[PDB]
């Protein structure tokens, strides 16, 4: 079936803590009937959310909006397909008027939408019972979301709604959103809610006791702002990975399930210690719906105070500011040795003998292992001037030993302080529900700490690692905030030249204490020692203040993450992950953090390894070039990689057609696994730079990587498997390369590029591409020019709000739909590469308008919105099923509105029509030349022209002929003939091509061919119709044929094959009897004998006796009718006349009326009045009448007015298909 939904934007009033400060919003809401009188019974626990739209596969959601509010809206879906008349975004998709009705519904309003849920829109084999999608009104997106325009779009797989078994309980939908009721359609507080409720006020979330439960998470909120959801009683399931936090991002779709198993009420809340999220919590009741041996670890631990040297033996002699603020004592500087309290491991309840400490574990307590089924036995004894505690994260059973019942008036063991000298015996037990689930690494990483004051307890050093594994090398990123540590005063009075030197809230004072630590140490002090070929695990944490997300990275290294290989790992605050690197690369490396404002403050450490058939070849150089992003004006000097040729970096290897989407991006540098990459890098530009790909697998024997200007480096390495994809992956995978002298200061410059590593026999012949599938590359960032190496020099053109457009939002460098190259086939796989790089603004949420896609990590998950944390280079695949112009956005307004978008062209590859050069529909004044030479005018250069003279020709040796389709078009193919004079064969044999979109900016042509330009091959005689195809098609309006080699005289007769932009040119099958004779009827059919001019015979080019429609009469009314029997979109009428028995008969002037249901008609008005269509001056030449308002309808009629001799019609409708309402 299809299931029709009724809607309405309906501006309503909202105050959060209810079903007292009231706020004004607008809110989708179902209505019962097309009358739009009654509303729909909506359950209490929804709140704002637009109704839950449940669609199967092969279904046809219809919808029917009604903007009852005081502003335009839309109905942009995500994750389903729609006929362009049902998108919902105004951008120059070069589409009609009837197809931008959907873009913005006005007040009063209406419009019906229709949605498709294709087999491609459905969910994969390892995808849930139902995908999680939304929809949002999409006029202004910032204002649309903050006002409460968002719904739940569910795409349940084929056959799945027969009320599955006993559906009874099942699922609820959570909209962890951040309505900023300030910057909305009515302009205040950034109101963190959950379905529209703040502060534990969300009524209805009810589970079953043993039955599980299914959450359809939806992120929302129009500006980065990370989030982090816990259900405190519980752990979450996504894919089949055990997760604690639903680490939701800007705009995000998840499908988590959790298994309630303990009765009660649990605080579905939002952690993130960055103070805020006022609210972002709500309650989750769970009542009871009706009808190889486990070992036992022992640990004697205690919490004893101590002196802590943050950076110890480090030479750290700097007194020239910055680094020194942290490590050197002075006038109002505690310095670097602060007093702290940590955990400490002993041997027995005597608590008199510590156990052997170790570097590579600074400040973090002992390692607590824990297999599933195993039991831990934590015996804890405080030893400090304060009451501390020890609770674990992840393990859920945690009652004290011996007895279950909790002690004094305490409700939970978390907040039961341990008085400074007593001994508590804890018993932790691990059940499978706390451990890994096949799809995650054998050990998951977890922490444990004190819970009498979650913050300051940990800011003193009360932290330690705990693993939960199935049936060493701990790294902890910790921002210890001394100014919250208890022992601060006990440190001032001991380390300051006057304990009266209070100051306190001095920014420089406080900021000189946020020590930025790895494990325990700072500033390249945590030097760890691992030999070669050791195959190591790395349990990696991020606990502390932090409140950002860290982008951790080993240097020249690569860890198997979630089954798949990666380079940068994103840890959210209070999250741990396990990564598996096979350390097969020598040298000394750094264990950094990317986020600049960190590694520049200490957070670094060193790795120090060492011990105890083809050859792909690239020539890239770093050229200083000038930019402007969107001129189609301030211009900025940037620097990019550029692919060259000779070792003498002379020829710059121009790119075209295929590589016109990089612009900023350096050149694709591809490789098959187990051959050799060699990049010969030369430095043009000012300042030195480099080329580091993290893959550069060196050879044994700090490893400089400096490239002073005019100098050249050779990187050469064998591309291994811990680089290549992985059976379950894709036929290729993307890494990245840039310069590693300043990691990011020389990237806002522009040095960036994609590096592919394809499977073992997929990189094809001498093309060195894959040709099977169109690969691309979208690099989303947010270029900050004020940070460049050239912000001085870029004074070729007082920091308040003058930044604004010193910060460009750049898909590949082109702000605001300024990105070209995105020209794609129709039905044809495409392998997009998705990156993001920079600061933590960059959690970009990329959305392929109208389009879904899929991605692979040891399984195949169908997605439709992929969030790009910086460092993560993905790789997706999609086949576009509809031809038009679409968008790649960034669904967070303030980041999209500021200009982060581009379009891509999908063209129907069965659309290939003669532009009109032969038929003449290309008029003479469109065809220009370069010295007509003489009488062989260029206005002749048409195919098949016959008349002794009949071509363009020129003695001149360097010439050219150009056209102009009047419009930008898909120039898809050119033919080529020649002429003959006397006994001479006039032909061209070797010609190139130029094209442009204004007439004064020509580009050559480079498709596939391995040269500076494609060199075509003309004819060999006076009739060799040579059909050259541009299989990398041409988008242009002005094409220009340049000959290079010629017999006798360069002389040509051509004809251009192409289609319009939105692929609407091919005939609707009049001539090829694809429209049954019965589908055509007319007012009158002249007939007697040797006749029957039946209206059935109106087909263009039709031959034979009695071969046109002819009314019995011949009056200026009359008509011919064409019931398409399906709503097509008509974009032109080709019309023609016949000659019968020395009586040429045609039709001079006709006009078109279009019905819809067969009896209600409307004449094609033009500029108010009616349009008299010209055409047909003789009795054979067809004449095409394009329509500037491309008429719709399934019915069509031709009325002939002024004719000639008699009325003889022959036609062929020029159109294409669609589907308008229902
Ligand atoms: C939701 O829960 C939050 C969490 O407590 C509530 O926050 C409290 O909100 C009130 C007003 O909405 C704040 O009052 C104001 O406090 C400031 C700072 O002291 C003071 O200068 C003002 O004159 C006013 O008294 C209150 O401080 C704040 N609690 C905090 C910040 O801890 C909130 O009220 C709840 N409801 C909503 C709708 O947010
Ligand atoms: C080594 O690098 C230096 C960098 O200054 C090169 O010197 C410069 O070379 C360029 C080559 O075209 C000369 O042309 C001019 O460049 C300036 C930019 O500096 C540009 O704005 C102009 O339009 C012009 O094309 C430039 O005069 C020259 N500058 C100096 C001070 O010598 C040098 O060529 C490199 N080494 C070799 C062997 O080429
Ligand atoms: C120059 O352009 C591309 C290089 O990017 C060449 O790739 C060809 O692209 C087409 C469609 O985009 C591919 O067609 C498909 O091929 C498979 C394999 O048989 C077939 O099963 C599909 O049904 C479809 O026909 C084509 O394979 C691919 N490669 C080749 C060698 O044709 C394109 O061919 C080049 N064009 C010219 C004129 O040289
Ligand atoms: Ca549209
Ligand atoms: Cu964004
Ligand atoms: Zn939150």
């Amino acid at each position: 079936a299809t299931r029709r939904y009724y809607l309405g934007a309906v501006e309503l009033s909202w105050d959060y803590m209810q079903s007292s400060v009231v706020y004004k919003k607008t809110l989708f809401v179902e209505f019962t009937d097309h009358l739009f009188n009654i509303a729909k019974p909506r359950p209490p626990w929804m709140g704002l959310l637009g109704p839950t739209i449940q669609a199967e596969v092969y279904d046809t959601v219809v919808i029917t909006l009604k903007n009852m509010a005081s502003h335009p809206v839309s109905l942009h879906a995500v994750g389903v397909s729609y006929w362009k008349a049902s998108e919902g975004a105004e951008y120059d998709d070069q589409t009609s008027q009837r197809e931008k009705e959907d873009d913005k519904v006005f007040p009063g309003g209406s419009h019906t939408y229709v949605w498709q849920v294709l087999k491609e829109n459905g969910p994969m084999a390892s995808d849930p019972l139902c995908l999680t999608y939304s929809y949002l009104s999409h006029v202004d997106l910032v204002k649309d979301l903050n006002s409460g325009l968002i719904g739940a779009l569910l795409v349940c797989r084929e056959g799945s709604l027969a009320k599955e078994k006993t559906q009874t309980l099942h699922k609820f939908i959570l909209l962890f959103a951040v309505f900023d009721e300030g910057k909305s359609w009515h302009s205040w507080p950034k109101m963190h809610t959950v379905n529209g409720y703040v502060n534990r006020s969300l009524p209805g979330l009810i589970g079953c006791h043993r039955k599980s439960v299914y959450w359809h998470v939806i992120g929302m909120g129009t500006t980065p702002e990370v989030h982090s959801i816990f259900l405190e009683g519980h752990t979450f399931l996504v894919r089949n990975h055990r997760q604690a936090s639903l680490e939701i991002s800007p705009i995000t779709f998840l499908t988590a399930q959790t298994l309630l198993m303990d009765l009660g009420q649990f605080l579905l809340f939002c952690h993130i210690s960055s103070h805020q999220h006022d609210g972002m919590e709500a309650y989750v009741k769970v009542d009871s719906c009706p009808e190889k041996h486990p070992k036992t670890w022992v640990h004697y631990i205690a919490a004893e105070e101590e002196d802590w040297d943050y950076a110890p033996l480090v030479l750290a002699p700097d007194d020239r500011s910055y680094k020194s603020q942290y490590l050197n004592n002075g006038p109002q500087r505690i310095g670097r040795k602060y007093k702290k309290v940590r955990f400490m491991a002993y041997t027995d309840e005597t608590f008199k003998t510590r156990e052997a400490i170790q570097h590579e574990s600074g400040i973090l307590g002992p390692l607590l292992y824990g297999e599933v089924g195993d039991t831990l036995l934590i015996i804890f004894k405080n030893q400090a001037s304060r009451p501390y505690n020890i609770y674990p994260h992840g393990i859920t059973d945690v009652r004290p030993l011996y007895s279950r019942r909790l002690p004094k008036g305490v409700k939970h063991l978390k907040d039961f302080p341990i008085l400074p000298g007593e001994i508590f015996k804890y018993k932790w037990t691990v059940t499978v529900e706390d451990g890994p689930t096949k799809s995650d690494p054998r050990c998951l990483t977890r922490y444990y700490s004190s819970f009498v004051n979650m913050e300051r307890d940990l800011a003193s050093g009360l932290i330690g690692p705990l693993l939960i594994c199935y049936k060493r090398n701990v790294i902890l990123f910790s921002v210890f905030d001394e100014n919250r540590s208890w022992y601060l005063t006990e440190n001032i009075q001991r380390f300051l030249p006057n304990p009266a030197g209070v100051q306190l809230e001095d920014p420089e004072f406080q900021a000189s204490n946020i020590m930025h630590s790895i494990n325990g140490y700072v500033f390249d002090s945590l030097q760890l020692s691992v030999c070669l070929h050791e195959v190591a695990y790395w349990y990696i944490l991020s606990i502390g203040a932090q409140t950002d997300f860290l982008s951790v990275f080993f240097s020249g290294y690569t860890f198997k993450h979630k089954m798949v290989y990666e380079d940068t790992l994103t840890l959210f605050p209070f999250s741990g992950e396990t990564v598996f690197m096979s350390m097969e690369n020598p040298g000394l490396w750094i264990l950094g953090c990317h986020n600049s404002d960190f590694r520049n403050r200490g957070m670094t450490a060193l790795l120090k390894v060492s011990s105890c058939k083809k050859t792909r070849h690239y020539f890239i150089a770093a050229v200083e070039r000038l930019w402007d992003y969107g001129m189609s004006v301030p211009q900025f000097k940037k620097v990019v990689f550029q692919e060259f040729t000779d070792g003498s970096f002379t020829q710059p290897l121009y790119r075209g057609e295929l590589n016109e989407h990089l612009g900023l991006l350096g050149p694709y540098i591809r490789a098959e696994v187990e051959d050799n990459i060699m990049v010969t890098f030369r430095n043009q530009a000012s300042r030195p730079y480099s080329f580091y790909s993290s893959l550069i697998s060196y050879e044994e024997d700090p490893r400089k990587n400096f490239v002073k200007p005019n100098e050249t480096k050779t990187y050469f390495w064998k591309v291994q498997h811990h680089m290549a994809p992985t059976k379950d992956e894709f036929d290729c995978k993307a890494w990245a390369y840039f310069s590693d002298v300043d990691l990011e200061k020389d990237v806002h410059s522009g040095l960036i590029g994609p590096l592919l590593v394809c499977h073992t026999n997929t990189l094809n012949p001498a093309h060195g591409r894959q040709v099977t599938v169109q690969e691309f590359a979208l690099f989303f960032t947010i270029f900050d020019e004020t940070k460049s190496w050239y912000f001085t020099e870029n004074m070729e053109r007082e920091d308040p709000t003058f930044k604004e457009n010193y910060r460009f939002h750049a898909i590949n460098g082109y702000i605001m739909d300024t990105l070209p190259g995105l020209v794609m086939a129709q039905d044809q796989r495409i392998r997009w590469y998705l990156l993001s790089m920079g600061s933590n603004e960059n959690i970009h949420s990329i959305h392929f308008s109208g389009h879904v896609f899929t991605v692979r990590k040891k399984e195949e998950y169908k997605m439709a919105l992929y969030n790009l944390y910086p460092g993560v280079f993905e790789t997706v695949e999609m086949l576009p099923s509809k031809a038009g112009i679409w968008r790649v956005e960034c669904l967070i307004g303030e980041h999209l509105h500021a200009g982060m978008s581009t379009l891509f062209l999908v063209y129907s590859n069965k659309c290939q029509t003669p532009l009109g050069m032969a038929s003449g529909h290309i008029r003479d004044f469109q065809i220009t030349a370069s010295g007509q030479y003489g009488q062989w005018a260029p206005k002749l250069a048409r195919l098949h022209y016959s008349g002794s003279i009949n071509a363009w020709s020129t003695k001149e040796p360097f010439s050219w002929i150009k056209v102009d389709l009047l419009a930008p078009m898909i120039i898809h193919g050119i033919k080529t003939q020649g002429a003959r004079q006397k006994f001479s064969s006039l032909y061209i044999s070797q010609f190139i091509i130029m094209y442009s979109l204004d007439g004064k900016k020509w580009q050559t042509y480079r498709g596939n061919s391995t040269g500076t330009l494609m060199v075509f091959f003309g004819n060999v005689d006076s009739s060799g119709i040579k059909h050259n195809i541009f299989n990398p098609p041409i988008i242009a309006r002005y094409i220009r044929l340049h000959p290079t080699h010629y017999s006798i005289r360069s002389t040509l007769r051509m004809e251009l094959m192409g289609c319009d932009l939105n692929s609407c040119s091919m005939p609707l099958g009049m001539e090829s009897k694809a429209i049954s004779d019965a589908q055509i009827t007319a007012s009158s059919y002249f007939t007697n004998m040797f006749a029957t001019w039946s209206p059935s015979k109106a087909r263009l080019h039709l031959q034979g006796r009695s071969n046109a429609w002819r009314p019995q009469v011949n009056n200026p009314k009359e008509w011919l009718q064409v019931d398409f029997q399906k709503t097509m979109k008509v974009t032109g009428v080709t019309t023609q006349g016949v000659k019968s028995l020395l009586t040429s008969m045609y039709v001079k002037e006709f006009l078109i009326s279009s019905s819809q249901d067969g009896h209600q008609w409307t004449l094609f008005f033009q500029n108010g009045k009616v349009k008299v269509f010209q055409g047909n001056q003789d009795s054979f030449t067809p004449v095409v009448n394009s329509l500037d308002p491309p008429l719709l309808t399934r019915y069509l009629r031709i009325h002939p007015q002024s004719w000639v001799h008699q009325i003889a019609l022959r036609m062929e409708v020029l159109g294409c298909e669609a589907q308008d309402l229902y």
